[PDB]
């Protein structure tokens, strides 16, 4: 079975690169020995730069695929000393945030026997009882339990949470000069700075699991930028994570949120139009849910051009706001996930 | 047999709803059995007529409003078999469910098998042109017009009943005016809205559906509740395949650029819902905003749950198309699996 995914994966990579069928039998056989020698086979530095972007352009639930090719990938492979380890991440934030132009960057690390990461993105805000991120209480008791005591603020970056083959679960905290961050401010409503908003810049998820012709990797942090109604309108407004539309509400002057005023709705407009502005005053990148909805047609459309279909997932693909106005909104997608592939942990 | 199965099927389920001894539903099931082998379908009770229609929206995966469905005003027109009775069993129909205002939601189930046929995809559209009016109803606007049918040639022609009784020519109805009443689209804050001269009918009647019941297939049984703001304010008015008013709609609420990053257009989106729902108030028509009918649905799956039934629900459509993150809905996936009784579209 393992055999089988692996050929497939090889032939699709080869084909898309124009190898001759000779090559492709030569790869096949060799992977064939070490799978019967090992167990398991090890990706050429080439598939696995292939690899990572390909499955980048399999997440159905990414509406920003028209940059896949544009993938910085990290072989980390060999990673397995604290201090090397360590010294990846830092630089993979470093090289992501790239003064503000930020660049899609994947880190991948050992298949098997390699660093264990528990975080959920490599930077988050903590998560507490009367204040920060709900989404992250979890994890936050879990590094209070190991030691590590932020500010308690509303915005306290939760320290890299990880775990060495053989030895014991650690936490690191990151230099706060490390962490660009956006402060959100409206320049038609001076009150919404009062609420001391921000958020960090760059989205490095670190709690999936990277798969590439039968291989599993569950270690390969990756990042993007970020397209405003995560933070405006989920990261922001979901009930169940900071739940500030009533706060946010007030400092846009609205004297009710009744249903029939429709302010809860304008109010949903305004925030994403002041974080989307607030990054672009810090130089910091950022797409609105509309232009992200038209490259994501360029993206169909360069994928047709190369014989490729396009799968995804509708309800992920269209936007929490304004959704009609994107192209995707109006149609169905094939949601059959192909390999490789990101997946959530069991 | 097949349809003695499904008979079965609604008949214990419903009965068993109703608290029906054992022995009444056997007795009614034979009573089905027997007609089935001597006449090869079998007759709804009015009671099962009644009850079956409430179950077929209640399971209705794709509707919001199914808080309701324990109202809805159920006429049997099974009877109903000669023209001049059709239509006023029609204007009659428009007549309740509009109830100047106060709308209800009614259903007028005709005849399963040789009754009156209806073209239309609502009993009240507006009419659609190759250069004006919704593009939506481009197909039955040309039927129409071919059985000789003229409409003034505006953006809103409200299109005329077309039907057919068995063995007769297909023919077209006008509504009174009397009879449609409509509602002038305008914003409080932006007097040159007014201007471009919008409105829409009141009541939604869809009549392009097959209402299934224990094995019966009723093809013309119109049904209506009334509007819940998006359908109008955001389908409607700026789907480019429909009325495509965005552009305009903008200029009326004076916005300087519609670029993206300006995000104006989400602005006119908020304040032509806004306009939309006002409107309808102004006038005495019932709306419902798209956050309050998500509120009334988690109503529904409250009761649901009291009654021991589990919920069925389609999420894209259940989710509204503007700010669907503020109702409950938009946050976890729904069941859509179809129940019986139900409704369907026409194969
Ligand atoms: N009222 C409407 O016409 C309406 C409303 C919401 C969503 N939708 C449609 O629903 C589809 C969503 O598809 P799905 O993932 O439920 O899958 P599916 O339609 O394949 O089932 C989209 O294609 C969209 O256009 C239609
Ligand atoms: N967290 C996100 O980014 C996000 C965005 C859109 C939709 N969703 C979720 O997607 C689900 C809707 O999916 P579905 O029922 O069409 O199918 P399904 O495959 O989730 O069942 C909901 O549970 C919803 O909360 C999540
Ligand atoms: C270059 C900028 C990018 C943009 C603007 C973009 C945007 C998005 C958005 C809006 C989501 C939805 C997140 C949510 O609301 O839950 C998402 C999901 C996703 N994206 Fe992208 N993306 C980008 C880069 C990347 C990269 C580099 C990868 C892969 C190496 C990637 C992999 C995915 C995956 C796997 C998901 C689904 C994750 C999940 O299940 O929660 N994206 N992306
Ligand atoms: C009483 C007020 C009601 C409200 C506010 C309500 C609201 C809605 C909404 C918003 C939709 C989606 C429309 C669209 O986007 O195309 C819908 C669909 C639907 N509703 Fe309701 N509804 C109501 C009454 C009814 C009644 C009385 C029935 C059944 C006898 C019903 C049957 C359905 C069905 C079958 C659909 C899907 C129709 C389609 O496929 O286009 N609804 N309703
Ligand atoms: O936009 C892509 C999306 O559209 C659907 C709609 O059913 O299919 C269209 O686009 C495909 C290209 O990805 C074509 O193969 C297909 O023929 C066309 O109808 C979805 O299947 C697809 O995910
Ligand atoms: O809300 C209905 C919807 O919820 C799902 C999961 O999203 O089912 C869960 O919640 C229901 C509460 O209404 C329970 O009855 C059900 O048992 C539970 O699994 C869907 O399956 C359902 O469509």
């Amino acid at each position: 079975h393992l055999f089988k995914e692996a050929q497939a994966f090889i032939e699709n990579m080869y084909k898309e690169c124009h190898y001759e069928t000779q090559i492709i039998n030569k790869r096949l056989h060799d992977i064939e020995l070490e799978i019967k020698e090992t167990g398991t086979y090890t990706h050429t530095e080439e598939e696995l730069i292939y690899g990572a972007k390909m499955a980048w352009r399999n997440s159905n639930r990414c509406i920003g695929r028209l940059f896949w090719d544009s993938l910085n990938v990290i072989d980390a492979r060999d990673v397995t000393d604290e201090a090397s380890f360590l010294s990846s991440i830092t630089y993979h934030i470093t090289q992501a945030t790239n003064e503000g132009k930020l660049k899609p960057y994947i880190t991948i690390y050992a298949p098997k026997d390699g660093p264990k990461i528990f975080n959920n993105q490599l930077i988050r805000y903590a998560g507490y009882d009367n204040c920060g991120d709900p989404a992250e209480k979890e994890v936050t008791r879990l590094a209070n339990h190991l030691g590590w005591k932020g500010k308690g603020t509303n915005f306290d970056v939760l320290p890299l949470i990880y775990q060495l083959p053989n030895e014991s679960v650690k936490f690191y905290e990151y230099p706060t000069s490390l962490i660009k961050e956006v402060p959100i401010e409206h320049n038609h409503y001076p009150k919404l700075r009062k609420l001391n908003l921000k958020w960090y810049a760059v989205p490095i998820i670190s709690n999936m699991d990277l798969k590439i012709g039968g291989i599993v990797y569950p270690t390969a942090p990756f990042n993007g930028w970020y397209m405003v109604t995560e933070i405006g309108v989920r990261n922001f407004i979901d009930d169940y994570r900071y739940n500030l539309l009533e706060k946010v509400a007030d400092a846009f002057e609205f004297d009710t949120l009744k249903n029939n005023s429709f302010n809860k709705d304008r109010a949903l407009v305004e925030l994403n139009y002041a974080v989307y502005h607030s990054f672009k005053k810090e130089g910091v990148s950022i797409v609105d849910h509309l232009t992200a909805a038209k490259q994501f047609e360029l993206f169909e459309r360069n994928e047709a051009q190369q014989g490729r279909q396009v799968t995804g997932k509708w309800s992920w693909l269209a936007p929490p706001l304004s959704p009609t106005l994107t192209s995707n909104y109006h149609h169905g997608y094939d949601n059959t996930v192909k390999d490789p592939n990101f997946f959530y942990k069991k």
